[PDB]
Parts: C-alpha cells; sequence; structure tokens
C-alpha cells in the first residue's frame, strides 16, 4: 500500500475531505490518500444494495433483472422512487423501499449468515432488519469494500455465479471505448458523521482497478463531487482520459 | 411495420446509402427507412461473433470472459489483432483469426445444428467452417438480426443463460445515465455487395429498441457512419438524447 497525499488537492479544490482507494488488480498494489481513513468503517448506506441484491437473488426473492416491483403507492421525498422498477432501476435510482421489501423478506437470521460468507465489514446486523445498512450497526471500510468487490468480480462470493452476474450488470454507470465502470452510490445520513459513498470498479482492456470513495457530505448538494473527485484520481493517475 | 423515408434524409447528408431498422419492445412495432432493404439479407461478417461466441461458451470452447486466447505469432494487417485477447476485447476489436479458431473447435457438425436452433437467417453455413460468415453461404436481413437479438434479450435461445448473459455482457458498447448500447459492428467486404452492419439494441429506463443497420460501404473510411447513422435516427425519435 501505498499513500499519495496529493490527491487531497482535488478534495481541496472542492472545499471537501475525504478518502480515495484505489487497487491495481494486476499488479496486486494499492493506493490511497489518507491510510487511516482509507480502514475507517461507516455505514454502507447505498453501497449496501449491491450484497442485499445478491443476497435476494440467491435466495430466489428476486427472480432476475425484469422482474417488475410494484411501487407501494405512497408518495416519497425521492421522486423517482414513486414508480414501478426492476433490479437495474432500483439500483440505478437507489431505491431504497425496493431493498427493503428485499430484507424483510430475506429475514434476519439469513441475512446475517449471508453477511458473514461475504465476509462483509463488521457482518453485523443488528438493528431493524428493513434499515440496519442505514441506522443499525453495520460499519465497512474502504478498503474492505474494495474486497468485497474483488470477490464480486471474480464471482468467489458464496453466491449462485448468476447472482453475481446479473448484480455486475445492474452496477453497469457508464461505458465507452476506454473503460467501463461498475459502481453503486451511497449516502449514509442518519448517524453521523454524514458521508456520501462511490465504489466499484473501472473495467480496462488489459487491468482492473478497483476504486472505493468516501467523503464527508454535509448536504446532499455536494453529492456529484463523489464522482467528480473519483475521476479527478482516475485522472490523474491515468487511468482513464 | 412502418416505413419512414424520413430517415433516409440522414442517409443523403453523408451519401451513403443503407437501412436502419428499429424495433420498438413495449409497444411490439417496427420501424424501418426501407421496407425491402430491411429484408434483404447479407454475409453477416463481424456481427456473426454474436451466435459464434454464444456456441463457443455454450459448448465449453471458451471456459469464460476472462480466458486469455494467446496471439498466435502471425502479424496481421490490424495492430489490435497482434496480442493476447480475452472474449471481451476479441469482440471489441472484431478480432478475426480468435473467432475462426472458436469455428474450427466448434466444427461445422454443431455449428450448422446451432444456426438452425438459432433461425439464424437462412442457416447455411456452406463454405469453409473458419470463414463461411466473411464469403460462404450464410445470409441474414436486418429484420432477422432483430428476432435473432431479441431472443438473446430474453434468454430465449437454445444455449445457457449463462452463455446469453456472458455475450451480452461482451456486447457492451456504450452506457450513461440514459441509456446502454449493446451492439456488434460487421464489415462485409470479401463478396459484393460491400457493406457494413451495427447491430445490437438500447436499453432505456422503461423500455429496449432493438436496432440493425446495414449500408453501402465502398471503403472503410466511412465506417464511422454505421454508428453515425443510427444514432441521427435514434435521436430524432427521441430514443436517446
Amino acid at each position: 500500500w501505498q499513500e499519495n497525499k496529493s490527491w487531497n488537492a482535488h478534495f481541496t479544490e472542492h472545499k471537501s475531505q475525504g478518502v480515495v482507494v484505489l487497487w491495481n488488480e494486476n499488479k496486486q498494489q494499492g493506493f490511497t490518500n489518507n491510510l487511516k481513513r482509507a480502514n475507517q468503517a461507516f455505514l454502507p448506506a447505498g453501497t449496501f444494495k449491491i450484497p442485499n441484491s445478491l443476497i435476494a437473488l440467491d435466495l430466489g426473492v428476486v427472480k432476475d433483472e425484469h422482474q417488475v416491483f410494484k411501487w407501494d403507492g405512497q408518495t416519497r421525498d425521492i421522486a423517482t422512487w414513486n414508480r414501478d422498477h426492476n433490479l437495474i432501476t432500483a439500483m440505478k435510482y437507489s431505491v431504497v423501499p425496493v431493498y427493503q421489501e428485499f430484507a424483510r423478506q430475506i429475514g434476519e437470521a439469513r441475512m446475517s449468515k449471508m453477511l458473514h460468507a461475504f465476509d462483509y465489514g463488521n457482518e453485523d446486523i443488528s438493528g431493524n432488519v428493513d434499515s440496519f445498512w442505514l441506522d443499525g450497526g453495520i460499519r465497512i471500510s474502504a478498503t474492505e469494500q474494495i474486497s468485497f468487490l474483488r470477490k464480486l468480480y471474480h464471482n468467489k462470493l458464496h453466491v449462485s455465479e448468476r447472482s453475481q452476474r446479473i448484480v455486475k450488470q445492474a452496477m453497469l454507470t457508464e461505458a465507452n471505448g476506454d473503460y467501463i465502470i461498475r459502481a453503486k452510490t451511497g449516502y449514509s445520513t442518519r448517524i453521523e458523521p454524514k458521508i456520501g459513498w462511490w465504489v466499484g470498479w473501472v473495467e480496462l482492456d488489459d487491468n482492473v482497478w478497483f476504486f472505493a470513495m468516501n467523503m464527508d457530505m454535509p448536504t446532499s448538494d455536494g453529492l456529484g463531487l463523489r464522482q467528480a473527485i473519483t475521476k479527478e484520481v482516475l485522472k490523474q493517475e491515468k487511468i482513464i482520459p
């Protein structure tokens, strides 16, 4: 592991503070701007939609990525939640009420066993079964996100290969002739400190770079800086153009 | 089906000639600028990499999309061919020699049987087992490409679901917050008429639009008009921004 404090410029330029953790898969080498915050664990919030999707798929509570999840009819703050969704759009728009249905269906016993199978963070599901990744006991660090994502990438998590392929498809965020990004955002607000997540990887022709970032996020108005700052680190390191 | 020569307008702007065929999956409605040319069958050339990939995976000729096809050591006229590849980069760079090896390992009996199971065009593999899609008897139309791609999208082809998912992964061309394009190019030169292909689909939040286009390509510096003209059609019909 190697610390590169020059990435802090990208945080300072935007009156922000956080961590970016990169992992070069071919070279088995890690880079971060803050080794200690790289290993600090937070609530995963929306990034928990990755393991939650894996478990729901594996147990059959979600049949596939085409299955339609009917809006429960309750109007909520976020406009894109007040409609039908499938797994692709539930991930894309981070639709909490859908994933809370999953968790309630999965249940505490199976959720706990699956998080141990995944070595997911501190593997603690204490709290409400339908909200523990937002205000319960589960905590995961940026480096632990990468360890989790590396196993997902190689289909080595303890669920079906099909489940892992469907979720990696649902993580599709961006793709062009130079790279593919599969990733998931999160915004943890129910328990201080308010932080924003972006975790995933960028696939190149010849390599895979895993990334996990979090930053202090007192207001939702800075949420776009998660991707902006990450991408500026990726550009500085010549990973993307 | 609906004819729409308003799109011809975009073939004149570049004084090229061809056909674009769109299929609205939700509405079950087809659209084309040239009803007659939509049903004209051509050599598939590089678009055959889709069914060839499916068959090689289903039969175990390709274990997965990480498996490395080592360069045979013959320097060819296309620099990206002169290196190692996996399924992802083989598709991306239309690496013909890689797919020739697949075809030889598949054999002409199993290939024939699979193309019948696929309803792939005229289902005729006459010619060399390792080049018939470039200079043999196989012929497929733009509308027949759509029928084939619709089956692949829904995992309804007579191969494992896993094979179809891997191939759809490998078809990934472009993705942003508005759409996802999975597609494959092709350039048929060995037999007249010289035509270029682009076939695939556009995934939206609430719909998928299948497309298949071909056009006269006397020389290969007009190749970029395959994607350029197709998008002009998609932008006109408000499918993509």
